[PDB]
């Protein structure tokens, strides 16, 4: 019940919320159907429209007007945004040359530059260049302030997940808004765009910017706007709030436009109908900037122009139907569209089996436009598994396509030419970032970055301490003139042992053999130096990674590579090696095919054994430093050490061997040497975080050898590729992957073909940030470089997307 008989008199767009049954007058009262009776009349005036004209200048104040052109309007803070232009011979903000804002220029009583977030729905990244002719205001923001060529959204590239990621710095698996539509099995409740369940606070996790602000004593405008409130009124309300007394005035604000998303769904991302809504958005931006100018805040306020996701060409005819795949289609519930999520229709149905669903959805048609996944097999970069609201079964839909359950869902629900939601590395899904103001840099282009990073910056812009989030605080310091956050490297928790020769051959009973008894002060002194670390500066280029948890491990040195070997997991945590442009690939010689060698630096009790691989009919082994890249026939023996061995399914070895034999050398050729760090990942609970010892769900049969869920590699070289990777003076260039360690290649539909036709494609799908790997291993990389820490943080957040321009 709402007792709507109260009044909005002097409360229009009030900031504190009144709970039921008291009628409300805030910017969301319409969405709750709870506004006071006189809200429209008093708060939503439209008389005479939104622009001053010559004949209105100096008019007698008339309180019925939507905005004012009388002399008192400035003191009142309620002039039309073009008032001074029309009546006082002032210029529009867009017609002024831009002039660096070297220091904040704010009216007295402003404790800090205010932040205004101008969010635009479905604003595709390429609109900045392609629509630049009809967007003069936005183009000036872009060219004069700080801009990125694009900003990467989070998956799924839908509205609620991304707007709430913006606000919180969190992955949707953490903040809880994992789609526009959701079922939560613990609540037994559904979240929908349509209806009232979505206003329930239980859905919304983490701590969004407005709460972070309020709690730390910084007032916030309310971020959300009921749809029916026109854009002009949104803008006039922000402007009015900004003329409140110092004690009452908020320091952070949000505007939101439904455009250009709304039209992009109807007309496609580039439909000729799309010009108008881009023009209209620009006009709205111009209104705000003119309004700030009038208030003397245009060189005081930080403005963020930001979008939530892009828009792709999608039409009804490009739909795949689960009914052409499954016998049991009526036994499932599908969340449909640009992504698919599948659960049982009834929890009482015991003939439901994900295994059979997955298989009936796997590589069934030549042209198949979606790929099914158990959520834990989704690329780790998507960070989309650790929430009960995400269904075990997921369908990754090709750009341009939909998935539905049955044809009747599509014609009985073309009506549309655009949509979004696809994989967040897809070009058409990328979106915009522009920062403009005293705290942002001047005419500066920054590289593309992820929207999860903005919350930290918005907090920095407001002098707030961010709630714990998935951004890497400091990685966006290069966007900022001042207010930087100067982080320190985490402290190493475990220090390595450095074992020498401690065991005789006969002490080992591992069931391994190697043809190495084929036997000198010249080279023996030299090869002892190798074991002691004489080549370590070549292969360990950016210092040893730090171990950020409590564990027991050894550093092991070799001619061609260096490792940190876990006595707890019985295999390296990381293996590091450098491959120069000139390095040469060799084969594994015949007499060494099955060679595995005890490591006399490491006890039998802390070693793997070959017997367990003999007995485990499912499991084979690979090596982290590849024997194919040994610097000499003698050095090659090191690569067959039991301490370089890791468990690998035969199907995964097809992948790994092709990476080691062909691709590493290729990257070394193309990039002028590369430094490689490889190792295992254990994430059995799919939380994006390293598993402890008591969380391992699978061992090589009979043994305590744990089976990795993933293998990673970090491939670093010189950004200035005219310098070799091992003699690089300046910035670095990195690409990484986290490959799922799977017993089959079902994910790659072309895998019966030669590795050259499908392995690199898999690795690109599984591209990762160094940061992703850090979360999964508890290691901290790049600890000793000549680069500043913020630059290193930026590098650690970089993702190599292999998407074209
Ligand atoms: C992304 O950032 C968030 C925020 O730091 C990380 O989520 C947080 O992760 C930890 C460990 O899973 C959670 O700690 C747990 O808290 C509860 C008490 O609420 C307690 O029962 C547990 O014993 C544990 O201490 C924390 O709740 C969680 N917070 C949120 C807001 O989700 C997340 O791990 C980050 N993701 C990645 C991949 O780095
Ligand atoms: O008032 C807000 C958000 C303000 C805000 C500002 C800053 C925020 O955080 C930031 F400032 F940090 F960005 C967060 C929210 N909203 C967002 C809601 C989207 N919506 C749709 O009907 C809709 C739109 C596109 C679609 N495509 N497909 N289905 C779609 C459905 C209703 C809108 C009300
Ligand atoms: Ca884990
Ligand atoms: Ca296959
Ligand atoms: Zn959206
Ligand atoms: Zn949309």
């Amino acid at each position: 019940w709402t007792a709507t008989s109260g009044s909005c008199k002097g409360r229009c767009f009030e900031l504190q919320e009144v709970g039921p049954p008291d009628c409300r007058c805030d910017n969301l009262c319409k969405s709750y159907s709870s506004c006071c009776h006189d809200f429209d009349e008093l708060c939503l005036k439209t008389a005479r429209g939104w622009e001053c004209t010559k004949d209105r200048c100096g008019e007698v104040r008339n309180e019925e007007n939507a905005c004012h052109c009388s002399e008192d309007c400035l003191s009142r803070g309620d002039c039309c945004t073009n008032y001074q232009v029309v009546c006082k011979g002032e210029s529009h903000w867009v017609d002024d040359d831009c002039e660096e804002i070297k220091v904040p220029e704010c009216p007295a009583g402003f404790v800090r530059p205010p932040l205004i977030i101008f969010s635009v729905d479905g604003f595709r990244a390429s609109y900045m260049k392609k629509g630049s002719k009809v967007m003069p205001n936005i183009e000036k923001l872009r060219s004069c302030g700080t801009h990125a060529p694009y900003m990467r959204p989070v998956y799924p590239t839908k509205t609620f997940p991304n707007l709430y990621t913006l606000a919180t710095g969190l992955y949707p698996e953490s903040h809880g808004i994992v789609g526009n539509s959701m079922y939560d099995p613990v609540f037994d409740a559904s979240f929908h765009l349509r209806g009232r369940e979505k206003f329930n606070h239980r859905w919304w996790g983490g701590q969004p910017l407005w709460i972070t602000a309020t709690k730390q004593g910084v007032r916030a405008g309310t971020f959300f706007w009921s749809v029916s409130i026109p854009h002009e009124r949104r803008i006039l309300t922000i402007l009015q709030w900004l003329s409140l007394p110092d004690n009452e005035r908020p320091s952070v604000y949000a505007f939101y436009s439904e455009q250009p998303d709304f039209s992009g769904h109807k007309y496609g991302p580039f439909g000729p109908e799309m010009t108008n809504p881009l023009r209209e958005i620009d006009k709205t931006v111009g209104q705000l900037m003119d309004g700030l100018k009038q208030l003397r805040l245009h060189r005081c306020v930080n403005v963020i122009f930001v979008g939530d996701h892009g828009m792709e060409d999608v039409t009804c005819d490009r739909t795949e139907f689960l009914s052409n795949y499954l016998t049991n289609v009526d036994d499932i519930t599908l969340v449909p569209g640009t992504l698919g999520r599948i659960r049982a229709k009834s929890i009482n149905n015991s003939k439901y089996d994900p295994k059979t669903i997955i298989a009936a959805l796997t590589c069934k048609k030549p042209d198949q436009h979606f790929k099914p996944y158990m959520k834990q097999h989704l690329p780790k970069r998507l960070h989309y598994a650790n929430n009960r609201r995400i269904e075990d079964i997921h369908l990754l839909v090709d750009r341009r396509w939909h998935v539905a359950r049955k044809p009747l869902d599509v014609y009985k629900k073309c009506f549309f030419q655009g949509d979004h939601g696809f994989d967040n590395k897809v070009n058409s899904m990328q979106t915009v970032f522009v920062g403009y103001g005293p705290t942002f840099k001047y005419r500066t282009k920054v590289p593309p970055f992820e929207n999860i990073e903005l919350y930290n910056v918005m907090c920095d812009l407001l002098g707030l301490k961010p709630a714990p989030n998935n951004g890497t605080h400091g990685s966006l310091n290069h966007l900022l003139r001042t207010n930087t956050f100067r982080p320190t490297m985490p402290d190493e928790v475990s220090r390595p042992n450095y074992p020498g020769i401690m065991y005789l051959q006969s002490e080992f009973d591992l069931g391994c053999t190697c043809d190495d008894k084929v036997e000198n002060k010249l080279e023996e002194l030299n090869k002892r130096l190798h074991t002691k670390g004489s080549t370590k500066e070549r292969h360990l280029l950016y210092g040893r990674p730090a171990v950020l948890y409590r564990t027991s491990y050894d550093i092991l040195y070799h001619t061609d590579f260096e490792s940190g070997y876990s006595e707890i997991f019985l295999m390296p945590l990381w293996t590091s090696y450098t491959i120069s442009k000139q390095a040469e690939v060799s084969s594994i010689p015949e007499h060494l095919t099955n060679c595995v060698r005890p490591d006399v630096r490491v006890s039998p009790g802390f070693s793997q054994n070959c017997l367990a691989y003999k007995n485990d009919k499912q499991m084979s082994y690979g090596f982290l430093f590849p024997p194919y890249l040994s610097s000499s026939p003698e050095a090659k023996y090191d690569a067959f050490l039991v301490t370089n061995m890791v468990p690998m399914y035969p199907a995964f070895k097809r992948v790994w061997a092709y990476f080691q034999r062909v691709l590493v050398k290729k990257y070394a050729s193309e990039r002028n040497g590369v430094n490689v760090i490889s190792g295992p990942i254990f994430d059995y609970n799919y939380d994006g975080l390293r598993d402890t010892e008591d969380e391992i769900k699978q061992y090589v049969e009979g043994s305590s050898i744990p089976v990795p869920t993933h293998y990673y590699s970090i491939i670093t070289s010189c950004l200035d590729f005219t310098q070799p990777a091992d003699k690089c003076d300046g910035p670095l260039s990195v690409s990484s992957f986290i490959l799922p360690h799977r017993p089959d290649n079902d994910e790659s539909c072309n895998s019966s073909e030669d590795e050259s036709k499908w392995v690199e494609e898999l690795m690109k799908m599984h591209t990762a940030r160094v940061r992703d790997i850090e979360h999964l291993t508890g290691l901290d990389f790049y600890r000793k470089t000549s680069r500043s820490y913020s630059e290193i943080l930026t590098l650690k957040t970089y993702l190599h997307t292999y998407e074209s321009e």
